[PDB]
C-alpha cells in the first residue's frame, strides 16, 4: 500500500490495529495502534454492562509501559472511565492527551462516578490529573515520532477525532461523532486531509435517524401524556451532554403549554423559565405530577435508580430512555417488558410504569456514516463500538457501495475484540 500523502519501492512496514475494547461491542474504547515501533492507545473507557475488572478492556494482552501515547476522544466513561486505573494502578509511562474541555468536564464527571471492586479511588484520579496534557483543536502535537491532531466530532462537548500520522502514513478515529447540528452542539467535520485509515464507531450500524423535529414532537408528547394522567415523568441521563438538549425542548414545550405552568420539571445532577434545580433525594418533595431529569443515563445506580424503583410501581408514572441501551444495563433490561424489576437491595417490584424510548444519544447513522466515508474514501474502515449484529450489517452494506467503484476499493473490518487488523505500507 502506498500511503496517499506518497520509483523502486523498498522494504514494506506492517501497520497493526487491535481492539482491547469496544471491538464488536459497545463499551470500554480502548484500540492500540502498532507501528514502525511506536504504539498508541485510543481511548480507555469501562463497560457500563459489566461490574468490577470485568469492565475493563483486556489490557492484560499488552504491555502498558511499551504504550507511547494514549489519546482520549471525550469525556463519556465508555471512553476514558479507566484512565486513573491505566495511569496509577499500572507501569504506563507514556503520554496522554485530551482537549481543554475533555479535561475539565473528566475532573468533575469521574468524581462523582467515584462517589456514586472499586478500579480507583478519588486520590488515584486527583494524582493522575497533572498526568493529562491537553491539546487544542486543529494544531499538530508530537510525540515519539507520532504526528496528532483533533477535529470537531460534535457528539459532547471538548469530543474530538484524532488524526494520527506515522511516517506518512495518516489514520483518522472519529470517536464518538455526530453529523447533525444540534441546538448547542456544532456537527462533526469533514477533514480534507484524506487518511489512509479510518477508525469509525458503529452504534447505530444500518439505522437511519427519525427526523429531529419528530423525535423531538414525540419526546414532547409522552411527557405531557405523564404528567397528565398524574404521573411522575422521569428522564434518566448521563450527566452531562444530552440533558441541556432535553431542557431545551421542554422549556420551549412548557411556555407554549400554559396548562402545564403549574408542573415542575427538576433537573439533578452535580437559564430555563421552567426548569428547576435539584441537588439529591434529601432536597426533593416527591409531588406527583413532575419531571425529573436525573443521573446516571442508564439506572445502574445512583438517583435515576432510586426514583426509578420509587416509581416503578404506579401505572400512572412513566420512563423516557433517551439514550443508547448497553447490554447488562437496567435501562436495556426493560426494553424486553419484563414483569417485575430487581431492586439494588435485591427487592422485586412489578414493573408497571410506562417505558418509552426516543432515541438522543448523538451518533451517526447510516447516511451520515456513509457519506462521511464517501467524502474521505480511506482503502481501509475498520469499526468498533457497536454491537455485532449492526456492525456486521454496517460492513455488508458499506463494501456493497464500493463493489462497483473502479476508482477505489475500500476493505471494512470488523475485529473482535484482542482480534487483530494488519496493513501493510510501502
Ligand atoms: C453512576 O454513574 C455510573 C455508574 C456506573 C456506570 C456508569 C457508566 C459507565 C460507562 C458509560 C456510561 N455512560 C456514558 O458515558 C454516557 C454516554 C453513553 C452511554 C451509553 C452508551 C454510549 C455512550 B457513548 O456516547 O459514549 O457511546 C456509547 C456510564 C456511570
Ligand atoms: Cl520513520
Ligand atoms: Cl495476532
Ligand atoms: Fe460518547
Ligand atoms: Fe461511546
Amino acid at each position: 500500500l502506498v500511503p496517499r500523502g506518497s520509483i523502486p519501492a523498498e522494504e514494506s512496514d506492517q501497520l497493526l490495529i487491535r481492539p482491547l475494547g469496544a471491538g464488536q461491542e459497545v463499551g470500554r474504547s480502548c484500540i492500540i495502534l502498532e507501528f514502525k515501533g511506536r504504539k498508541i492507545m485510543l481511548d480507555c473507557g469501562i463497560h457500563p454492562g459489566l461490574e468490577g475488572m470485568d469492565a475493563l478492556p483486556y489490557i492484560d494482552l499488552i504491555d502498558p509501559a511499551e504504550i507511547d501515547l494514549l489519546l482520549i476522544s471525550h469525556f463519556h466513561l465508555d471512553h476514558c472511565g479507566a484512565l486513573p486505573w491505566f495511569l496509577q494502578k499500572t507501569s504506563f509511562k507514556g503520554r496522554t492527551f485530551m482537549t481543554h474541555a475533555t479535561k475539565a468536564i473528566y475532573r468533575w464527571l469521574l468524581s462523582d462516578y467515584v462517589k456514586v471492586d472499586m478500579l480507583y479511588t478519588e486520590t488515584d484520579l486527583e494524582e493522575s490529573m497533572d498526568k493529562i496534557e491537553t491539546i487544542n483543536f486543529h494544531e499538530v502535537k508530537e510525540v515519539a515520532g507520532i504526528k496528532f491532531w483533533c477535529y470537531h466530532a460534535g457528539h459532547v462537548l471538548g469530543a474530538a477525532m484524532f488524526m494520527i500520522e506515522i511516517a506518512g502514513v495518516k489514520l483518522l478515529y472519529t470517536g464518538d461523532f455526530s453529523r447533525q447540528e444540534d441546538r448547542h452542539l456544532m456537527a462533526a467535520e469533514i477533514p480534507n486531509i484524506k487518511p489512509d485509515i479510518l477508525i469509525i464507531e458503529s452504534t447505530y450500524g444500518t439505522h437511519i435517524h427519525e427526523k429531529r423535529e419528530e423525535r423531538e414532537a414525540r419526546f414532547c408528547n409522552t411527557v405531557h401524556d405523564i404528567v397528565n394522567r398524574g404521573g411522575r415523568g422521569l428522564i434518566p441521563v448521563f450527566a452531562l451532554g444530552r440533558a441541556q438538549e432535553l431542557l431545551l425542548i421542554l422549556d420551549e414545550y412548557w411556555q407554549n403549554h400554559p396548562e402545564l405552568h403549574d408542573i415542575p420539571i427538576y433537573y439533578a445532577s452535580s437559564v430555563f423559565k421552567h426548569i428547576s434545580n435539584l441537588k439529591s433525594m434529601d432536597h426533593f418533595d416527591d409531588i406527583g405530577p413532575s419531571v425529573v431529569m436525573a443521573s446516571p443515563g442508564m439506572m445502574q445506580s445512583g438517583l435515576s435508580r432510586e426514583l426509578f424503583e420509587s416509581w416503578c410501581t404506579d401505572k400512572r408514572n412513566g420512563v423516557i430512555i433517551a439514550g443508547y441501551c448497553v447490554e447488562g444495563t437496567l435501562a436495556k433490561h426493560i426494553m424486553s417488558e419484563p414483569e417485575e424489576i430487581t431492586t439494588m437491595s435485591g427487592q422485586k417490584l412489578p414493573l408497571k410504569m410506562s417505558v418509552d424510548y426516543i432515541s438522543f444519544s448523538a451518533h451517526t447513522d447510516y447516511q451520515q456514516t456513509s457519506e462521511f466515508i464517501r467524502a474521505l474514501k480511506p482503502p481501509h474502515v475498520i469499526l468498533v463500538h457497536g454491537e455485532q449484529n449492526e456492525m456486521a450489517r454496517l460492513k455488508a452494506a458499506l463494501i456493497r457501495e464500493y463493489e462497483d467503484n473502479d476508482e477505489v476499493h475500500i476493505e471494512v473490518h470488523n475485529p473482535r475484540n484482542t482480534e487483530a487488523v494488519t496493513l501493510n505500507f510501502r
